[PDB]
């Protein structure tokens, strides 16, 4: 078989690994789609130029009209692109709760959905995976896709917990009086800032709880600073089983693609044959508290992780554009979830969820404000 | 569901963890038989009123006098028991190639074997793996153990490598020239055979032998790096580039309680890796220059045959001398080599258990005269 892939968000750091990757394997890939924002004019051209097929979306509008030939566009053209493409792979590459519509789509064609696009599952919700099929979403996201391998290794009752590693970002080991004088400059793109404030960390302690069916209480976070081990799996007998590899997307990229399949070649093992070490330490959660957050907006379940991301997006680029130091970020989004105790029910439509974000920026940037 | 398990080696270590997995877990497990040297008394008549087996064997015929009420004694007694015993699990943790007949009597039951004597498939090779059903045989050794484990991460051709983690034993680090003064009490939580075998790494050596012949993959794709922490007890590297590692604070008890209940995981069988604390877990190389046991062991296996019964029957011999006090430590291995380079004739594979054997003598008879003249 030679399987048809979509790609959101292509001219991003995933989807561009992600094309080569396939270029690299023309035998098991093809591409037949490719969505951007438009921001990022030269990539794309030099990106439609190599593949084949000119279906492609762009976002942003002032864009699309600086290149013309654009089978779509609007704010909504990435999710046009996927109704009408047929495919047997999409990889929603996508970032922020704007993926969540594609993420819909791609799910409603019966097609696999590699998803890159963490923030489309953690504001979707039960209502994403009341649109899936079991094994049909495949996470392209590194820490999943190494629990996914590890699972492999027993069976769903002898899972003990799940133990997600995390880096600890560039202000590991920092106090929370230094947090205070956090620079954009030093914290750098919003997915390089969820990572030093730890937002990101919390958003993929929902996407184990939704991806895998596991209770918050036994899911893990480590700090290992040299993202070696992409995170593991202990077992009721005691036993652990992990994932290892020098740290490369493309790992997790071509499990997704070719899920079962494992790519030869796709990434560089481990070398065995030179000096290492892996280090372990706790996570900080006085000075890092967006974890014990999501967990906790994770619990209370239905539109509030909606909420949770939401915020973030809020105040994450508010503190990107100077308009807030680097601990308010977390302070508001801990703010927006006290207030927000009616976002506990469940999401029985898209705009439930689309009503909860809106909620919630409003809510963010009033505080931002105040 | 209740599964009756032989336990050849009781008293010993393995078999004492093995014997408490079991008083653990009687719903899961029924210990029918028993199997010792006659060396521990107090500890037997101790594992008889614990467990209610009178069914036991005694190698020390004078030992089985002693200790009265017992069925089978002399050498053949433990494979006389597994003959005559019911079961569905042979637990065979006795310690070197005598386990062999054992090991194949228990095949020829159709009882799974659960091997941590590594020795008899060493030894026994490929006529121990034709008396075998696919499955039958499930490691009990630590390294295997997670070997299996990390398997389950791929199909068979999605395998590059298989890489085996050592401890390093007590002179990791050390030079070629510092192991000259190495003395048997250095050299010595296992038994004292295991633990000279651990420090020498001839271990190492069998477990790479080991590996080859309960996974049938291939010695240029087995390899060996040193973990001082022994937390990761094995890995496996697929096509992709990814690996996929087996993890635990080392307790025998984890990988004993899985090969009884193979596939089924034990409840509460060992302690997890906790992290509520910073750790880190290391590897290094090691250095064939100074261990030359693991490369030696690669070759033996590659020559195949008898080959393999030939390095761990010289190992045996020479381990022995050097606890006798009669060699220095880096002989071990010097003489492990230089009866294997001389066994040209040895290299066919045996057609019956009698081949292993006298590959065996003629091993342990060469060993001796090296460690003479
Ligand atoms: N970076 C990584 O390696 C990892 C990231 N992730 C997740 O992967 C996802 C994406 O990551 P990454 O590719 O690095 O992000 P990038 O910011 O590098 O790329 C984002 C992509 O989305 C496009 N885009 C921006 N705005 C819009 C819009 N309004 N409509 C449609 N498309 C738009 C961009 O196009 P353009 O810029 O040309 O306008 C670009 O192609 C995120 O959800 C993240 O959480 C998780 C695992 C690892
Ligand atoms: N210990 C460990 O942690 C590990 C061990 N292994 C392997 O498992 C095997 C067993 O190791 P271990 O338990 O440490 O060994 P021990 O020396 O602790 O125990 C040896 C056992 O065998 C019995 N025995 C000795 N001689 C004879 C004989 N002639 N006939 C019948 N029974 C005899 C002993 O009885 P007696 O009471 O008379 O001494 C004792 O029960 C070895 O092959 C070892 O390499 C593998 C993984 C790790
Ligand atoms: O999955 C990944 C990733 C993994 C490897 C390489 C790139 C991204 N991420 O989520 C990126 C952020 C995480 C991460 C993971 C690995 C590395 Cl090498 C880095 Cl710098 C950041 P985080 O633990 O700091 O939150
Ligand atoms: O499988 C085991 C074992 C593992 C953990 C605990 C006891 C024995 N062995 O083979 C004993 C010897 C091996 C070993 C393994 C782990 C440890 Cl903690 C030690 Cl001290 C020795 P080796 O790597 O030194 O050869
Ligand atoms: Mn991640
Ligand atoms: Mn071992």
């Amino acid at each position: 078989g030679r399987l048809r892939v979509v790609v959101l968000g292509s001219t991003g750091s995933i989807g561009t690994q992600a094309l080569q990757v396939i270029a690299d394997n023309p035998d098991r890939f093809e591409v037949v789609g490719l969505a951007a924002g438009g921001a990022h004019l030269d990539t794309l051209l030099r990106q439609r130029a190599q593949t084949g097929v000119t279906n492609i979306a762009v976002a942003d509008e002032h864009a699309a009209q600086r290149v013309g030939d654009i089978p779509y566009h609007g704010s909504d053209a990435a999710t046009r692109l996927v109704e009408q493409t047929e495919a047997d792979v999409v990889l929603n590459a996508l970032v922020g709760a704007l993926g969540l519509r594609p993420t819909l789509a791609a799910l409603k064609t019966g097609a696999r959905l590699a998803l890159a696009n963490k923030e489309s599952l953690v504001a979707g919700g039960s209502l994403v995976l009341r649109a899936a099929r079991p094994g049909q979403i495949v996470p392209v996201d590194s820490e999943h896709s190494a629990l996914a391998q590890c699972l492999r290794g027993g069976t769903p009752d002898e899972v003990a917990k799940l133990v997600l590693t995390a880096s600890g970002g560039p202000f590991r080991g920092w106090s929370a009086a230094d947090l205070e004088h956090v620079t954009p400059e030093q914290a750098g793109p919003m997915n390089t800032l969820n990572s030093a404030s730890l937002v990101n960390k919390g958003l993929e302690v929902i996407e184990t709880h939704l991806l895998f069916g596991i209770p918050y209480d036994r899911i893990d976070v480590v700090v290992h600073p040299q993202s070696i081990i992409h995170s593991m799996v202990t077992f009721i007998d005691g036993s652990t089983i992990a994932q290892a590899s020098p740290p490369d997307m493309k790992l997790p990229i071509s499990l997704a693609l070719g899920w079962p399949r494992r790519v030869s070649g796709a990434a560089a093992a481990c070398d065995f044959h030179t000096a290492s070490s892996w280090e372990f330490e706790p996570l900080d959660t006085d000075v890092f508290p967006a974890v014990e957050l999501a967990r906790q907006a994770g619990v209370a379940g239905g539109c509030m992780t909606a909420v949770y991301n939401a915020a973030n997006e809020e105040a994450a680029a508010a503190f990107l554009a100077g308009r807030i130091g680097f601990p308010a970020i977390v302070g508001i989004i801990a703010d927006v979830l006290h207030a927000a105790d009616q976002w506990a029910v469940e999401p029985a439509t898209v705009d439930d969820v689309l009503d909860a974000q809106r909620w919630a920026r409003e809510r963010a940037q009033r505080a931002v404000s105040g």
